[PDB]
């Protein structure tokens, strides 16, 4: 029909007028929300603004998907079990240049846009660095015009929010979907069945998977905009529904329950966690193939499809793809295996052979009987390749097998990912080398070409323009706007290091962010802060190996020197530690209680004054990282060498005018390599010194004997200086540090404190200090997720990035 | 603030503008639906259109609510378990005058508005007459300017969709909510807790209800528009959610997730605990919403500013729940709380027989609602004092009037609770309201006459004429104009045109066009030839023994036997249509449906019959189908055994739409025949007084089987296996019932029924006379407008006045 051409996107968005944005706002508040100004809550005004912004999103979104259907590009699929999105309101505005228009429009309507900004809940879809990585990657992928989809699960309750009561961590429900979420769209049209349990019948055709229990997977779509390029991509999240039925008995009420809670909560080996993995994998694959068929010819599949496996969590995508291709599409085993390998690639984030995912076979046999078969067949054929390549070597067969013999039979999912992917990558340079050298050496020796590095990276949008507009603003002045999408050219700033106007500017922006963050702290927890002090922050997930305990040791040392001679001048410091502990982890809960207790002693001690403060930062998450990171002077990256694969907080601090004190570990190695060892506070044992120390054996008592400061704090700790109501409250923190300290806190102590004195020394000197910050920021370019993604694109997926601004919308 | 004035509805898509509707349609497909013309489905285009009509509706909704917050009128609350809403799209467009403009809008966007309308699901909210009555009233109360709210449950899967397989009823789930409901609005911010179980602590200051289980009641708002007056009222429906717990004890809390949630999953229909939970749930969440709204102070101004209509006994707990909130939570003394209650509430009774009335055993009430039981016992004891006062000595009357009834198990008679906690008890038909005073409730009447009343049911002329029969509305509005739509009595003027050739042929023409549309719809599913010239003989009600579709079946087979006996006789061709759902687990009704289709398998494929006779069973009968088959009918079958029907609302639809009525003297039939004139009506069979006489002397089915050789042949056919050749004795329990335990006297009304049908056959043979009679029915039918009914509610019951005045916006 010729008349149907009038059903169009063209006349719709019009433009971004202050008159238009006001119009749509009143329209969304009244027609979409069914409120008016007499009953509107700040939440309702937030929602109205979100909807007014979404309209500009969806317009660019329809056009992008139309573009992809026209152009049939290679489709890239990023599978993650977490997506640490944070907030969307401000990110959408900067990416669509709606920034000032909305600001003005909100002002004319008589509301503070910022008030509305703070009402938005952090997306309850992610947990740690892994989830943040995927969020940065999605932003980069859209910004470089790749046809990319993020696939995962829509958790209703995320992972808890953290309250601190009397120094103790408590966990509450993150009910972030309470009032709904303006950003997502339900797609009941595309609901897909997912199967579980049942049994396999080996009949004439091939294998049939019958008598299964069905869970429905309904998708919700979220737009992911690029940086002012008008390309909008999709995040498709699966939500679980049980089918509706009518039988003499309703014992199958559990059905409904254990079907629903696949989409209820993140973790943490529950049978549940495996159901989550299968669920996301099964729906996503049916969806991919469906989209492939709407161009049957599976030879071109690897030319039109790329599937990334973020860790082993989505590892069942390999047997699943094999299952569909062989059982359903009637393809023969060899041809389908070829398609699978060339389609899939695997990213490892782990440095120890302990974190790596294994599942008992009795589990797989019960819920995924067909997949267990395919896994066995994959194993026998792979072990053939091995036996031909290394005839004789029996030990190799067993070391490389997907099946693992022990007290209990297990499938090693990392060995599955490696056998079924064309590329495997580590996430930082030293990390990828350890993978080759130790963790996966047998596979590397079989297939050297398969193993790559792709150093991690951060998005300059959220982590520079969004969170630090002041700093983005003073840079643009010297070099232009282009760096935002090409971070490599912050290098230009290396000319302005002896320029005086820039030094005072870079120093002014920092102090200002320190002021604004000092204010936000007061206006919530009643906690006095000298905004002139060095801002010492360690924001990480609380673990023994992350070594916030080494931080504590330095803090108490510093406090002791203030008590010994209250008259020696000392560089003032606010020490801020934040991060969630895993429920269960008894040691992490104790570390928090300790930090809060130190604070209680030092922050109320009259002699100390304002020269030293210790604050735990409650409920650390993206939107809070956005606040503290631009406010920091000193970035604590103090993990034992060897324990970090990369890190990411890493790069955020460096991009934001903070100097680093850290170990030669993870991506610090590469950061120090960009800034120059001299523009970095590197200290403590190296990866080689650790290996040396486990060889001759680590006795923590022979550091304890030679250092009277360490001896003193241990005493204060044991006698109950920090818990006068419960002296023995910290006994098992001491026990560990002394007897089973697997992470060598006492070792690195000597050098850590010296290094801290060099820090304090340099900070006495504002100009020199700022000149060092500059040399860090300038040289922060390699760590853009734009660079990371360009490498994934050319080196693994086989697609070319493009920064061409798509036409649209009202064209 | 003055900056804050710019947040207003004023200039937001204001018009009937083919232009702006085309602008908005596009907005919604792309921005609300995230679809486009490449990807879009017929369903998609319908949602875009639904959304376009919605923008204009909510504008008037915002305004009607703003307006209600200063004028502060006496609010009326209609509590109903069912709301039989049907489809919403065109009832909405006709009421705002957007129809013509949307038609044009969609037409120039390369789309056909008729298709789009067929995509919409019937709201899964109601079951039969009681639900539809609630829905007609909501349309009426908005049309007469009243400040009304509908309160009910939002059933996720409603009550089953009906599918016929092998001539057997089967039930499928109705997820009418699968793609969402564009008409409603989630209100998560107004969630209320609802309490179950627990126990009662008597403290010095007052009683406490502690240690309870809690279920959350989430309201959904649906707007209900007035006819062209711009008053848009509210239907608020509660949806049950379980609280989110996040451990040791045990996860039997998983049961109280599910038990919690199927309060809201499905309608009904053992005497379930679940039913009772459903009744308290809607009552409790509703009474909190009322009080709440009444504070955005003392309760002296409560029977004057609030009105609670109980529709049947289902929301009866409102009386004892109101007393709970006022004494326990609000600290009024029992007398001041009682006075507010007995004046706040009014009860509508829909039943004819004493064992149709709701009765909960106490052991059940003691577990689930302990505080309510104490209040009931307290309510009862006082009420009994008044009876012993006003009737000394009479220890024979106390037990008869007690709320506490002493059966095998001890039970609480929920009707007596209703008569005691309300000032007005209303009947639903003039004869019905009288048998309440006469026998069923005499004791209560001989104690409070002033209480009891009649408010004959009505039906909205919007859905049931203008919307379903635009052909008939047109020809009428050509003579007398359009004012009748909101004043159905003006149809009286059509008595003048009874002898007008043009008008006569006009009426016959619409009826004939309605039959052609319907025959086409039919010929599609049920792939059978419909003869559009045959008399359309239709019976649509619940499938029940007393409703008597078995009487109709016997006529059909009589007719059949005659054609096979004398195939060269002229016979007026008939299309016989029977439709209605059978309660699952009511076995006899499942057999009746099987009998109707089995008669169909023979008669519709007998080559000797040709197209003189056809029997169709109308599958999945529901509001939207009702509005297709009603305009197409010639004959309305209203044949319940006399005395069994309080009213009968579908009767009035057929009457309004050009059908003639064959019916016993019962329910709404009486006031129909009285209004139309008796000889304009096909009355047959026993009257109420005639039935008594058969119960006086006994009913024996053999002395009808004996005197009537045609009745005989039919029974021999059923028993012999005529209509069930593969399974000869499939209908044995039907024969047995007819022979030995026919509680409803099918045989007794037979002769008189078939005689009367010949008189229908004879009149249909004279098209001019048939139509003049049809005219006489239509013209005489305004008394059954639910605009009338509602007015007698507002005046004689609620104490508000109807207004036909417009409201502006913006």
């Amino acid at each position: 029909q010729e008349k149907r051409k009038q059903i169009s996107v063209r006349g719709l968005a019009g433009v971004e007028n202050v008159t238009e944005l006001k119009k749509n706002f009143n329209r969304h508040l009244h027609f979409t929300l069914v409120k008016d100004r007499n009953v509107a809550t700040p939440r309702d005004y937030y929602f109205a603004l979100a909807h007014t912004v979404r309209d500009h999103l969806v317009g660019r979104w329809i056009r992008t998907q139309q573009h992809y259907y026209e152009k049939d590009p290679k489709r890239i699929y990023y599978l993650s079990l977490e997506f640490y999105m944070g907030r969307t309101l401000q990110n959408t505005m900067v990416n669509l240049a709606l920034e000032n228009a909305c600001d003005e429009a909100t002002y004319q309507l008589g509301l503070d846009m910022e008030e509305l900004e703070e009402i938005e809940e952090d997306a309850g879809l992610g947990n740690g660095g892994l989830g943040r990585l995927a969020a940065c990657f999605l932003d980069s992928m859209a910004t470089l015009g790749l046809a990319a989809y993020g696939y995962g699960i829509r958790y209703e309750f995320g992972i808890f929010n953290q309250k601190i009561c009397g120094g103790w961590q408590m966990e509450e429900a993150d009910d972030w979907l309470r009032y709904g979420n303006p950003w997502e769209k339900a797609r009941p049209e595309f609901t897909l069945p997912v199967h579980f349990y049942g049994r396999v019948e080996h009949t004439s055709q091939g294998a049939k998977w019958v008598d299964t229990q069905v869970v429905l997977a309904m998708p919700y779509d979220t737009p992911v905009p690029g940086y002012r390029n008008n390309v909008v991509n999709t995040m498709r999240l699966w939500s679980a529904k049980a089918p509706n039925d009518f039988g003499g008995y309703i014992q199958a009420v559990l059905d409904r329950n254990l079907a629903e809670n696949i989409s209820r909560v993140l973790y943490p080996g529950k049978e549940l966690r495996l159901k989550q993995e299968y669920f996301v994998v099964a729906a996503t694959l049916q969806d991919i193939i469906r989209r492939f068929k709407s161009s049957t010819n599976f030879d071109a599949f690897p030319d039109k499809v790329a599937i990334q496996l973020n860790d082993t969590h989505p590892s069942l995508a390999i047997p699943e793809l094999m299952r569909v291709l062989v059982d359903l599409e009637r393809l023969d085993w060899d041809k389908a295996w070829e398609v699978t390998v060339k389609t899939c690639a695997y990213t490892n984030h782990t440095v120890l052979p302990e974190a790596l995912e294994r599942w008992p076979v009795h589990l797989l046999e019960t819920l995924l009987p067909r997949h267990l078969q395919i896994i066995y067949e994959i194993n026998q054929r792979f072990l053939n390749r091995v036996a031909a390549a290394f005839p004789g070597d029996v030990d190799r067969l067993r070391r490389m097998s997907l099946v693992e013999e022990g007290a209990v039979k297990r499938i090693n999912m990392a060995h599955l990912c490696i056998a079924g992917s064309h590329a495997v990558n580590g996430v930082a340079r030293i990390h990828s080398e350890i993978l080759k050298k130790t963790i996966f050496k047998d596979f590397y020796e079989l297939e050297p070409h398969k193993f790559q590095n792709k150093t991690n990276g951060i998005t300059p949008r959220r982590w520079l323009v969004l969170c630090n507009p002041g700093l983005a603003e003073i840079i643009a002045e010297r070099i232009g706007e282009e760096y935002i999408s090409d971070l490599d050219q912050l290098r230009k700033l290396l000319s302005y290091v002896d320029d005086e106007a820039f030094i005072r500017d870079v120093a002014k922006v920092k102090q200002e962010n320190k002021l604004k963050f000092a204010a936000y702290l007061e206006r919530e927890y009643k906690v006095h802060i000298n905004p002139n002090s060095l801002f010492d922050v360690q924001v990480k997930r609380i673990h023994e190996y992350k070594r916030q305990l080494l931080n504590c040791l330095h803090v108490i040392t510093l406090y002791n020197r203030i008590k010994k001679e209250p008259n020696k001048f000392v560089v003032p410091r606010t020490v801020m530690i934040g991060g969630k502990a895993a429920p269960g982890y008894h040691m992490a809960k104790m570390i928090i209680k300790l930090i809060t207790a130190i604070g209680d002693v030092v922050n109320h001690d009259p002699v100390v004054g304002d020269r030293l403060r210790v604050i735990f930062l409650e409920n650390y998450r993206v939107s809070l990282a956005e606040k503290v990171i631009p406010a920091a002077d000193l970035s604590e990256q103090i993990s034992t060498a060897g324990t970090e694969a990369s890190g990411t907080g890493n790069m955020k601090f460096m991009l934001n005018g903070a100097l680093t004190i850290g170990t030669m570990d993870g991506a610090n190695v590469e950061m120090a390599e960009e800034a120059g060892e001299e523009n970095f506070f590197i200290f403590g044992m190296r990866v080689e010194d650790v290996d040396r120390l486990d060889q001759r054996g680590y006795n923590a008592q022979e550091y304890y004997d030679r250092i009277p400061e360490l001896r003193q704090i241990i005493e204060q700790l044991s006698s109950g200086f920090f818990s006068p109501k419960q002296p023995d409250l910290f006994k098992d923190i001491v026990n560990m540090l002394m007897h089973h300290d697997r992470f060598k806190v006492f070792a690195d102590y000597e050098e850590y404190v010296k290094c801290q004195e060099r820090v304090s020394a340099l900070y006495k000197n504002p100009r020199e200090w700022t000149r060092m910050v500059i040399r860090n920021i300038a040289t922060s370019g390699k760590f853009s997720s734009d660079r990371t993604i360009a490498q994934y694109a050319r080196e693994i997926w086989g697609v070319e990035p493009s920064r061409q601004r798509l036409p649209a919308p009202d064209e």
